[PDB]
């Protein structure tokens, strides 16, 4: 090793004066900033467009965070032209190299953390910890990566040897590929999407969700600045299905990689398995594509400890989360005990402009609230409302903490990912029943329980389907390197990021054989 | 470990009487059961049906060599139920019993290997080498990923710790899914299409290929009596697109293992890229889709070991082989003397009934037959036809070794896979034109370059994009362990047999926390 190990970046509580005079003075000066124009990346420079994309503070939607440049067929197939003709040279640096490029970007987003973490609190609605948490995963995805990377260097590959020959099997890289990024966490997946197949040697056209551009073109800042040669890696800002879709279809895209709805998943997954007019590979698509997470509680549990996860799990970022807790399964013995500890500690969350550093801050768009309020009005007609249920007043898009109870485990709400602060309570007998239920919706990708009985543990470590499964704790908030992260079923691909299993999907393996 | 280190298994070149001796007495035994019916084989039990499939011998076609029975949907279905109702346990058994199991149907196959080595003269027309070399791979997969299996064992995941937490990630099977066979080599492929998911606790359903029915039937008596559980492996020979196209496109099956024709693998992949009504997963297929091979000469070359090389690569078994040198790239100082060599070699080569051990036998059916002769003809139209291009006489296939001349590299017998003894010379310029010539195909599967200068072979180990490379020597009979096989671009998805991450393939991974 010629860098420390690995460790995660901590992240802030901003319970010291020092953190929130830092804070403070960060989200004064992006304040500031607010109405910032940001053009397109392409090939190692800013390109601007005719038209824009606006990016509003979902605190308080009249306000413009920034605007961004949009992308277009044009700007894809220059982005795709740049793209490749940047592969030819990034595919042959050494590694060490490459990843000494990630490592000084990593050092550049360090520096500019407190920054990241206000623009996530303005323009997606982060409160200050969430927003901390998010930036520092972005961090650890670089450190985290860079190092994985040296692990698939020559030579890497066991081979049984012949005799009177030399035989060297190595990996190589795919080519320029596309990234399709996700609004909720806008630093970090982002992040990770496009420097884990960038650091073993692809280059990547990146596409940010729409409302979390502004942070997507801080973050190519950054990629600039440390000083990626032209073309590897790209920034497409666009609006609508035009540019995801022409650069998902293009015969000339060799890999997708996907993070964001099932819905938009299964048109990808679909479009990579075609052979466009003169495509010549089969596509690769990696899809994450979110869950129905359930937390069991059982009567064995520390009730206390299980209340707090739960409503950590189910309301941090306000339920916006692949993995947020989205179904409570209570056994018969734990269901009064725990809903009630859950409902006393719902009520007192604090919902207001994310700014202020509330439990809430509101949902990130107009038409994320429409959705959520939707699924509330469906839910009125499948289980009971027994807290929240509401749009709050403000101009902010703030909908309060929301429980549904006594809710049948095929309900609309219990089988449909919300993505909004909704937490569905299932009522069922036993741990039997409980994994039952668990197991019985078309996901796979979080999932918990709580309980102090050793045998329900090793039980649902074998029979609770999912691919990221945690005892006696929260369910969100994976750490890159300590649980490799991914689900099962129409969770995704399977894709684990933060794990050494990652970088091998942006490969291929080559096997050269001489006789002497 | 507990086994001794893998070795490959020899191949027999019958130089002695005994070898000899013990051919004639498989071939006679074998001959002596042509009349045998192998029915289906579903849930551990060998199943009739009323229809039933004819396996003729190409080298005399009115004489059969077996009668299959026919799987339709019905049979797919119960094979489907068998196979999920095995992994919920199989999943279970610990590796060193499952790779026993595997190291058992291994021992059995290599006391049968005569008896499957003269089937395969019989019913594909191999000669005895070839033969000999297919049953030996075969084995090798076998032993290779019973072996293989055990590094994917917990725990086998390095991880990140987390203070006061156990972070647990390990590898689990994916379910029961589908394996779809060529006929050209009956024994290896089919076996390690079917063993490598197998090992790592997936249950199979394995489609032959319908010329090569009886063979496969043989290899499930291996199965069978090695004991594999009711349901882990099933058997369905079938006619034409039924029952493969109802497994690929069923919403239970879970992956698609397949190796055959390009056009077939690309309807694979794209049903693979679709939700069927009903269906849980994203499917996984991984496709080997053929090649269209060169070999380079240049004016260094050892030009008799070239001519060697390049005969055995364009003619073993009639050229129907996926690595087969279909195309023969010579520089302007090689041209002659290489053309010559080749010429010289090629039309001295026999070409007989497979028993008699000819150079070579027939091509493995009518079909093939019309499709070769077709592309001969196509091939007087577009190169020069010096040597062979016709049939033989004989009810057998027999078509005898082809060379056509200055084939522009673009002609449709310098780009299309014919899978018959036919070899395609371009005359080039210098190496840098024949890389030029060899990358410009939709394929990159082998590829090959005689020359003695070291220069031009580290030019071709950085830029003769194919999967598997070889200097100065033939470009067919990858070793399993020795050569991780498989290609780029259109010839598949890289699924590199024969190697550990082949496994990788077939499996999912699970992360699971505890915070105590």
């Amino acid at each position: 090793m010629t860098v420390e190990p690995f460790r995660n970046e901590p992240i802030e509580t901003f319970q010291t004066e020092e953190a929130r005079r830092a804070m403070r003075e960060a989200l004064r000066r992006v304040r500031e900033e607010f109405g910032r124009h940001y053009p397109l990346y392409i090939g190692g420079e800013w390109v601007d467009t005719k038209e824009r994309m606006v990016s509003l503070n979902p605190s308080a939607p009249s306000e413009v965070v920034g605007t961004t440049a949009k992308a277009g067929k044009a700007e894809a197939e220059a982005a795709l032209e740049a793209a490749w003709k940047a592969f030819k040279t990034w595919k042959d640096w050494p590694q060490e190299d490459r990843s000494a490029l990630l490592l000084k970007a990593a050092a550049l987003m360090r520096r500019r953390k407190r920054e990241l973490e206000a623009t996530l609190v303005y323009e997606v609605g982060k409160n200050w910890v969430e927003a901390s948490a998010d930036v520092a995963e972005a961090i650890d995805f670089i450190e985290y990566y860079a190092r994985a990377a040296l692990r698939y260097r020559y030579p890497a590959v066991e081979v049984v040897p012949y005799p009177g020959e030399d035989n060297e099997s190595f990996y190589v890289p795919l080519g320029a590929g596309v990234v399709i990024a996700p609004w909720n966490f806008p630093v970090a997946i982002f992040t990770g999407m496009i420097m884990g197949p960038v650091a073993v040697g692809n280059t990547v056209i990146a596409k940010p969700a729409e409302d979390a551009v502004v942070v997507g073109a801080k973050v190519f800042e950054i990629f600039h600045e440390a000083g990626f040669p032209p073309g590897v890696v790209n920034f497409l800002p666009g609006v609508g299905e035009e540019v995801g879709a022409y650069l998902v279809e293009h015969p000339r895209t060799r890999f997708i990689n996907f993070t964001g709805s099932l819905e938009v998943g299964l048109k990808i997954y679909e479009a990579a398995g075609r052979l466009a007019p003169g495509q010549t590979w089969f596509k690769r698509a990696y899809v994450e594509t979110g869950g129905k997470d359930a937390i069991i509680v059982d009567e064995t549990a520390d009730f206390d400890l299980a209340a707090e996860g739960v409503v950590v799990s189910a309301y941090g970022f306000q339920g916006q989360k692949c993995s947020a807790a989205s179904r409570l399964i209570l056994t018969q013995g734990a269901y009064e005990p725990v809903l009630e500890r859950v409902l006393k500690r719902a009520e007192r969350l604090s919902v207001g402009p994310a700014e202020e550093n509330p439990d809430l801050g509101p949902v990130v768009s107009a038409e994320q609230e429409r959705k959520v309020l939707s699924y509330i009005e469906i839910g009125k007609n499948e289980g009971q409302l027994v807290l929240g249920g509401k749009r709050l007043e403000g101009e902010g898009y703030f909908i309060a903490p929301t429980v549904f109870t006594e809710v049948p485990p095929k309900a609309r709400i219990a089988q449909e990912e919300i993505f909004g602060p909704v937490l569905s309570v299932i009522r069922v007998k036993d741990f039997a029943e409980a994994l039952e239920v668990a197991n019985d919706t078309p996901y796979g990708l979080t999932g918990g329980v709580y309980s102090r009985k050793r045998e329900h543990l090793e039980w649902a470590r074998r029979e609770f389907h999912v691919g990221n499964l945690y005892f006696n704790r929260k369910i969100t908030g994976a750490l890159v390197g300590v649980q490799p992260f991914g689900g099962f079923k129409l969770s995704g691909t399977n894709a684990k990021t933060g794990a050494l299993d990652y970088l091998r999907l942006f490969l291929e393996m080559k096997a050269v054989a001489e006789r002497f």
